[PDB]
C-alpha cells in the first residue's frame, strides 16, 4: 500500500485546479505497482476494513456518509456498487440508484429527491446516480429541462453558461449544508476509455446471458461522448472543495478500480478516528452479574 497511498492523493480534484480529461487523467494506469492477484488481496482488506468502520458509525451515531457515483455506461460503476455492498451489513447502508424522475419528482425543484434520501445519522448512503445528472445528461439533452416545471426553462434557447453556474453554487452549498450539519461526503467519477467503453459495449452483445440486458440507447450516449465531457469537466472544475472532493478513478481495469474507491473511502473514513464503546465498570459489573444468573439456574 506505500505506493499506492502516494498515487491516491493525484484522483483528488483540488478547488482551484482546471480540467482535461483526455490530456490529463489516464483511465488506465501504466505503472501499477502490483499484481491483479495482490489487487485483489488488497481489496479483501479494504472492505472488511471498511465493514468495520460501518458498524463503528452504526454504534456511536454521530456522523452520516454519503457516497455518490457518476459514470459513463459501461464504466463499471454498478459492479464497483454490488461490491461494496455485499461486504456490509444491510441495516446501517442503503443505496439508492436514481432513475428518470417521476412526476411527483418533478414538481419539486432538483435537489429535493436527493435530500429526501439522505442518510441519517450512523448509516452510509450510496448515490448511485445523483443530483448531479441535473449538470449531465440534462446539460447534454437540454430538452428534460422541459418536463422540470420548477426549472425555469421554456425553450433550450435560454439555457446558457450562467445557468450551469448557477447549478453548481446551488449544489456546493448543498453539499456545504449537510458537510456542517454531520454528514461526509465523498464523490466518485468512473472514467472509462471511450475505447475501452466500445470493447464492454461488444462483449456484452456478444454474450446471450448478456444480451437481454444490453440497450441499444447507450449508443446514443456514446455518440455525444464530446459533449459529456464537456458537462463532466466542468463540473469537476467548479464542483469540488476540500470539504466535498470528487475523485476521478481509472476505470479500464476493473480490479484496479475498485481497489482504488476501497482505499479512498477507508482512508477519508478513518480521519473520524472511529472506536467501538467501551464498556464501563458499570456495565462489566451487569455483565459479570447477568453471568452469574444464568451458571445458578
Ligand atoms: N435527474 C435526471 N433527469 C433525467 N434523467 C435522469 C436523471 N437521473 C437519472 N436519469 C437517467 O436515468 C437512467 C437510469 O436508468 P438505468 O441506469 O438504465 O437504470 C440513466 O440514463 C440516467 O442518466
Ligand atoms: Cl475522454
Amino acid at each position: 500500500f506505500s505506493k499506492l497511498s502516494k498515487y491516491v492523493e493525484t484522483l483528488r480534484v483540488k478547488p482551484k485546479q482546471s480540467i482535461d480529461l483526455k490530456k490529463d487523467f489516464d483511465t488506465d494506469y501504466d505503472h501499477k505497482m502490483l499484481t491483479k492477484e495482490e489487487g485483489e488481496e488488497l481489496l479483501n482488506l479494504g472492505i472488511s476494513k471498511l465493514s468495520e468502520i460501518q458498524e463503528k458509525l452504526y454504534a456511536s451515531g454521530t456522523k452520516s456518509v454519503l457516497i455518490v457515483f457518476q459514470a459513463m455506461d459501461a464504466a463499471g460503476k454498478d459492479g464497483t456498487v454490488k461490491h461494496i455492498m455485499t461486504g456490509l451489513n444491510p441495516q446501517g447502508v442503503k443505496v439508492t440508484s436514481f432513475k428518470v424522475p417521476s412526476k411527483i419528482e418533478l414538481s419539486h425543484d432538483y435537489l429535493w429527491r436527493h435530500y429526501v434520501a439522505l442518510p441519517a445519522t450512523g448509516e452510509i448512503g450510496i448515490f448511485n446516480r445523483s443530483h448531479y445528472e441535473n449538470v449531465l445528461v440534462t446539460r447534454v439533452h437540454p430538452e428534460y429541462l422541459l418536463s422540470e416545471q420548477t426549472s425555469g426553462v421554456t425553450a433550450i434557447e435560454q439555457v446558457n453558461q450562467k445557468f450551469w453556474d448557477k447549478r453548481f453554487q446551488q449544489i456546493n452549498n448543498f453539499e456545504q449544508h449537510i458537510s456542517e450539519n454531520g454528514t461526509i461526503v465523498l464523490k466518485f467519477f468512473l472514467h472509462v476509455s471511450k475505447k475501452e467503453q466500445k470493447k464492454r459495449f461488444i462483449e456484452r452483445i456478444e454474450l446471450d446471458t448478456k444480451n437481454w440486458k444490453f440497450s441499444t440507447g447507450d449508443l446514443k450516449e456514446r455518440a455525444h461522448w464530446k459533449d459529456y465531457r464537456n458537462a463532466y469537466e466542468d463540473m469537476l472544475a467548479n464542483t469540488s472543495t476540500k470539504q466535498a472532493p470528487w475523485f476521478v478513478i481509472p476505470a479500464d481495469d476493473k480490479w484496479f478500480t475498485r481497489l482504488l474507491i476501497a482505499e479512498i473511502i477507508c482512508t477519508e473514513l478513518e480521519k473520524l478516528n472511529l472506536t467501538f464503546p467501551t464498556v464501563s465498570l458499570e456495565q462489566k459489573a451487569e455483565l459479570e452479574k447477568a453471568k452469574a444468573e444464568l451458571v445458578a439456574e
